């Protein structure tokens, strides 16, 4: 019946059950040695900050355990990342997951969404908030129908490179040309290469999990996840039109994500998306392969223009 | 004469001899029509000062000290030796204070073909030793010598071109390399002055397109100190820009050359070619042609850069 707990989920602080519905509450010490770590995945400014893809694993479980526990796919949809989580390390710093559901009488069974918010105590800070859904199949034998075309996607960026008309970055030399904007730990720099046509915002790119390390227990390994939307993220600021010292492209969340198979850590997967132009956000999807297997898609991956200067100021503050 | 010129301020001292002479010039690098021009790049926030600039101050009491002694020449600016960062911190006046040294057998001066040269800045009523360079004047074979080779740096660079175009080297427009630069230096705009640079990593070999146009150079210089540091970015990029060097850690700097020789003007609204193979102590050097078209313009021999941590680089420049 209970929930397991794992290297993102270390106690159940609350669970009530009631004839209208039902609330789950979590806690994760992000200071823990195990996860610490983790929790750091980017840094900017030599502030070191959580990713939209640690929320991302902790829903997934919370949901993937209501899911279980009512009556198979989980999706961390609506995802909404509204402050930055700041892990200082210093002493106890609870990040409090809290899941919530509700339902007509005795028809716990049929319920396909719940609420999720992610908040820090000593309330702190409220950061972020995400709808998790018990989706259908409809999405994946609708990509898998579409698995050719990616490839062909794929192929098409890699002939043009191939002819000296778009970019290809090798691991290092990408993550330096991201360097003044940001730092990544050493366990979320797992994108091997990734071939940008700068005139779509469009990449193809070989996620290598091997690359890093990734020790513990998850229901998607944070660094993997947001591995997957690097992708995106660099193919928005690498751009020879975007000055990231005056302005550039953050995380802001995501419409939809699911994964179709589990985010193998000894594996290497490819990676595609189209962002485009796109006021003040952009939008796009992004699909992993695992060869001719559809791994995981990201639905309307949302990322924000914004000044460099107040990102910083903000940060500091 | 020794005209002034917005890199060459007034004339300190000048005192000529039987077995010699010193000409001691001035130039106060806050003034507001050479101080942008005297922050080349940015380390960490701290403005640097570019040997460039030495060096056209160089080439100006050299020109005129060769001219001079003289009832009629090419100038080499050689052995540059950059000893100290200079910070143009901007406020108030700056003394950076250039002395030329001659000597010469009580017969005749004519025959002189070299001069010593420091730069070293002074309070007002010293601060610092930055750099020193002898200046030569030389003779022309080492030029007869590259035009005899220009179809091959041609060819190596239209290789260069081709291996890009099978997507076997890297090509970088002008604001990608710059950003990819950007953690460990930033530049003066007037500074950002390479349009293209391909780069084969496996011999740290590369040809770039250099723009002066790209950049603003008002004021009057021997050799515009942004362009000539542009050609020596050139090797500064081929060295940090290879995928195995990590500029978190450690960093290529500009340590001086062995020969610097300019054959044609450094034209404001020209762009030129510029070609090196540096190749793999601390030490790594390589030469440095530039072309324009089928001409010689200009030649580094021995440019070095000097391997560097990057946080003792920072540590050096806040102190
Ligand atoms: C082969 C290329 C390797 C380099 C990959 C770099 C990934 C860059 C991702 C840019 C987004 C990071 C910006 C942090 C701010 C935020 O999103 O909250
Ligand atoms: C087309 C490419 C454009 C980018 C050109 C970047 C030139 C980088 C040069 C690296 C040397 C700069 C390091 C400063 C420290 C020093 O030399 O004293």
């Amino acid at each position: 019946m209970e929930i397991k707990t794992t290297t993102t989920l270390h106690r159940v602080v609350e669970e009530t059950t009631k004839p209208l519905g039902a609330t789950l509450v979590v806690e994760t010490d992000i200071s823990r040695k195990d996860v610490n770590g983790l929790a750091r995945g980017h840094l900017v400014d030599g502030i070191p900050l959580c990713t939209p893809s640690f929320y991302a694993d902790i829903a997934m479980q919370v949901g993937q355990y209501s899911m279980q526990r009512l009556r198979g796919l989980v999706d961390v949809s609506d995802m909404v990342v509204d402050k930055a989580l700041v892990p200082h390390g210093k002493g106890p710093q609870l990040l409090r997951t809290t899941l919530t559901m509700e339902w007509p009488p005795k028809a716990a069974a049929t319920t396909r969404s719940a609420k999720v918010k992610f908040a820090t105590y000593f309330l702190d800070t409220e950061h972020a908030s995400c709808t998790v859904r018990f989706t259908s199949d409809a999405q994946l034998k609708s990509l898998r129908r579409s698995v050719s075309e990616y490839k062909t996607h794929i192929r098409q960026l890699h002939d043009g490179h191939a002819k000296g008309q778009f970019m290809r970055y090798n691991r290092k030399t990408g993550y330096k040309l991201m360097s003044s904007m940001a730092r990544f730990n050493p366990d979320y720099m797992l994108l091997d290469y990734l071939v940008l046509n700068e005139a779509e915002n469009e990449a193809a790119s070989g996620v290598d999990f091997s690359l890093g390390s990734s020790e513990g227990t998850f229901a998607a390994h944070p660094a993997h996840v947001d591995a997957i939307t690097q992708v995106a993220g660099f193919a928005m600021n690498a751009n020879d039109n975007v000055d990231i010292e005056k302005q550039v492209y953050v995380n802001h969340g995501w419409d939809s994500f699911q994964i179709y198979q589990p985010l193998d850590n000894s594996k290497s997967y490819q990676v595609y998306t189209k962002m485009g132009q796109a006021n003040d956000l952009v939008h796009g999807d992004v699909v992993v392969l695992d060869g001719e297997q559809i791994v995981a898609f990201f639905r309307g991956l949302t990322l924000r223009s914004v000044p460099r200067g107040a990102l910083r100021v903000v940060l500091q503050t």
